[PDB]
């Protein structure tokens, strides 16, 4: 990269000031706070010692790759310690919160598949850039004051070389939300997300309720080798329903574009009004 002193990024500790923590955790916190007094912006900071600062870095740096209104937008660095990344604020949070306050519960079927629109349109584009997400999930969704959608969370994104990116055999993943050759083989490609996509699509119409109701993870796994897919969540359209399976395919590559569910979901959204 460029060194600190010639990054466009890089911003003196002082232009930021940290109002309220939203967040705390194993590996720092999070904060709303304002960038030169006006700007709200937040502030994800490192922990020292809990993890690599290379390691935390890296995803700012993927971000400074990934620049559209889609997505959450890297709006700072600083790389002395403590280690501040500063991003695009999200006025109503994650997307598996904000469906279960007051706003969210009387969102109609027809702003929800607007939304999820929204969505595929943001991994429409990580798919052309040859990116890939790997925790596409509504808790990596973010929701702005407008009501509207953005992917957030670049942790896990890689850009592949040769359509795959292999992970090491000790890597853990979410059984419900992550595909199987991911969980089985350590194999991510775009249709990995694809897939992820399909169960956030569950959460958006159930209000965030967690995915495959009243299973484990070995019923999950084992049901799936059978054949079976998640069930119908209630109140689901029958038409989403069917997307979803798509998204379900048990071959990585007979599951659809993020183009694809981009248009659909347009169409889907267009109708009901
Ligand atoms: C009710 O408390 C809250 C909680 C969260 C927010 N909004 C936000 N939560 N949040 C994060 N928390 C984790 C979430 C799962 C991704 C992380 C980052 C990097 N930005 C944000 C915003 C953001 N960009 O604004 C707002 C109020």
């Amino acid at each position: 990269q460029k060194p600190w002193w010639e990054d466009e990024w890089e911003v003196p500790r002082e232009t930021l000031k940290l109002v309220e923590r939203l967040g705390a955790g194993q590996f720092g916190e999070v904060w709303m706070g304002y960038y030169n007094g006006h700007t709200k912006v937040a502030v994800k900071s490192l922990k020292q010692g809990s993890m690599s600062p290379d390691a935390f870095l890296a995803e700012a740096n993927l971000m400074k790759q990934l620049q559209h209104q889609r997505l959450v937008r890297l709006y700072a660095v600083v790389t002395q310690e403590p280690i501040y990344i500063i991003t695009e604020y999200m006025e109503n949070g994650s997307l598996v919160d904000f469906l279960k306050t007051p706003s969210g519960i009387k969102l109609t079927i027809n702003k929800l598949l607007d939304m999820a629109a929204q969505i595929a349109e943001g991994m429409a584009f990580i798919e052309e850039r040859n990116y890939i997400h790997r925790d596409l999930r509504a808790a990596n969704i973010l929701v702005s004051d407008t009501l509207s959608c953005k992917i957030a969370d670049f942790g896990l994104a890689r850009l592949i070389e040769d359509n795959e990116y292999t992970a090491r055999e000790g890597a853990k993943f979410p059984i419900k939300w992550t595909a199987p050759e991911a969980i089985n083989y350590g194999t991510f490609t775009i249709k990995s997300d694809v897939w992820s996509f399909g169960i956030l699509l569950t959460e958006i119409v159930t209000h965030g309720r967690i995915p495959y109701p009243g299973m484990t993870n070995p019923e999950v796994i084992q049901n799936l080798e059978r054949g079976y897919r998640m069930v119908r969540p209630d109140n689901c359209p029958e038409e989403l329903y069917q997307l979803m399976r798509l998204c379900w395919k048990e071959r990585p590559e007979d599951r659809p574009t993020f183009d694809y569910l981009r248009s659909v979901l347009e169409d889907f959204f267009t109708a009901t009004e």
